[PDB]
Parts: structure tokens; sequence; C-alpha cells
């Protein structure tokens, strides 16, 4: 894969998924986030991992979208959620995340979005953001993630709590609860069976399926 590259696609009206690459471990890996029509404004989860990416992603947009990015969440403390935060508040985006995400990321040196998300200190819990419902199913990959529905459009944004469909072992674990993220997920599929649409964090979105068989890959590992 090419690094710093940066694109973004429609999933449905008013919804886009934005893909970024970045050298991770020294290997070029690929990222998701999502973009959601939010009246004349857009509202941006997570960043494309990094300034550069990030200051990237705020002009393809500009290019294939031509509304303002208002607001941000970033789902968890990682550097592909955090990273380009400060070009974000720079260009004039308010950057939200957890309570908890925010006291992660600055205990890592991360960026450290500006304000927090009340409401999501509980497992199961669920809150309007904009047009999206952001959801803490418990901990998974972190034990901060959240993840992000459409009710509008049903579109599942798993962040990198769900892993797509062609990886068949665990990935990076130092930070996950693999003890508690079946019964994560568990919690993701009984609040939103009707999702159409499902992204990982990392690699290629798909259907509910993907949801199974993150349960299935973390069972196995274990
Ligand atoms: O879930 C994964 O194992 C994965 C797959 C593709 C790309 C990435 C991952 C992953 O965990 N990443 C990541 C990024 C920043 C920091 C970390 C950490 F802190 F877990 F090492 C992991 C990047
Ligand atoms: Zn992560
Ligand atoms: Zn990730």
């Amino acid at each position: 894969i090419p690094v710093g590259e940066v694109r973004l696609y429609q999933i449905a009206d008013g919804v886009w998924s934005h893909i970024a690459t970045q050298s991770f471990d020294g290997a070029v890996y690929p990222s998701n986030g999502l973009i959601v029509r939010d009246g004349d404004e857009l509202l941006l989860i997570d960043t494309a991992w990094g300034a550069k990416n990030t200051a990237a992603l705020l002009a393809e947009i500009e290019k294939q979208i031509g509304l303002p990015v208002t607001r941000a969440v970033s789902t968890h403390f990682h550097d592909d959620r955090v990273g380009g935060v400060d070009v974000l508040r720079a260009a004039g985006v308010a950057t939200y995340a957890s309570p908890s995400t925010r006291r992660l990321a600055e205990v890592e040196g991360n960026e450290i979005p500006t304000h927090s998300l009340e409401g999501l200190s509980s497992s199961g819990d669920a809150v309007r953001f904009g047009p999206v419902e952001l959801f803490y199913p418990g901990a998974a990959h972190s034990t901060d993630n959240l993840v992000v529905y459409v009710p509008s459009a049903s579109v599942l944004y798993g962040g990198c709590a769900i892993y797509e469909l062609s990886r068949t072992s665990a990935g990076n674990v130092a930070d996950a609860d693999l003890a508690e993220w079946p019964t994560s997920i568990e919690r993701i599929q009984q609040h939103y069976p009707e999702a159409q649409f499902v992204i990982p964090g990392h690699g290629l979105p798909g259907g509910l399926d993907l949801l199974k068989h993150t349960t299935n890959v973390v069972k196995a590992h274990t």
C-alpha cells in the first residue's frame, strides 16, 4: 500500500467513509473513519491518522463534498483516531472524545480532543451527537472504544473494536480486554440489529457478519 493516501466514498445520502494509509510499526496500513452530513455542516468521526493525512482529508472533503467540518469525535485514544486533532482544532473544528479517551491520550502523549463527551461511561450507554448515535459497548480493542450509528441510514461504524472479514487472527491486543470483547460485541448486535453497512477501523466494510466474525477471531485467540 502507498503511504499517505487519503480518499473518501459515499455510503448513503449524507454518509461517507474516509480512508487513509499510514506507516505503523514499519508497514503501511489502511484506516477508516466516517463523515456524516449535519444540516449545512459535517460531523467527522476520527482523524485520518496523522497531521499531514488529516490536513489532506480536509482538502479532500472540499473537493468531494464542499461542506465545512464543524465537529469531530475520536472513538478511542490511539493515534489513528486522534492523530490530527491539532490540525482540526487549528482549522476551527471542535474536537470531542469521552473523558477516558482524553485521559488515555494525554498519558500516551497523543493529541487530545478539546471537549469531553458525557453520558458514555457505562457499557450500553448511547447518546445522540448531531446526526449520529454514539455507543459505548464496553471494553474491546481498547477500554474506551466507542461505536457510531447513523439512524437515518442504518450505517454502523464499529471502529477498531470490529475486524474486517479477511482478518483471521487477532491483531494488536496490548490495550484490549479479551475477556470482555465478545460481550461488548454482543451489546452492539443487540442495540443495532438493523444495521445494513458495517465499517471496521481497518480494512473492508461489509454487513452485520463483521460483528460475529470479530467475536470468532477474538475467542479463537484466547
Ligand atoms: O487492530 C489492529 O490490530 C490493527 C489493524 C490495522 C491497523 C492498526 C491496528 C492497530 O491496532 N493500530 C494501532 C494504532 C495506534 C496505536 C496502536 C496501539 F496502541 F494499540 F499499539 C494500534 C493500527
Ligand atoms: Zn486502536
Ligand atoms: Zn485503529
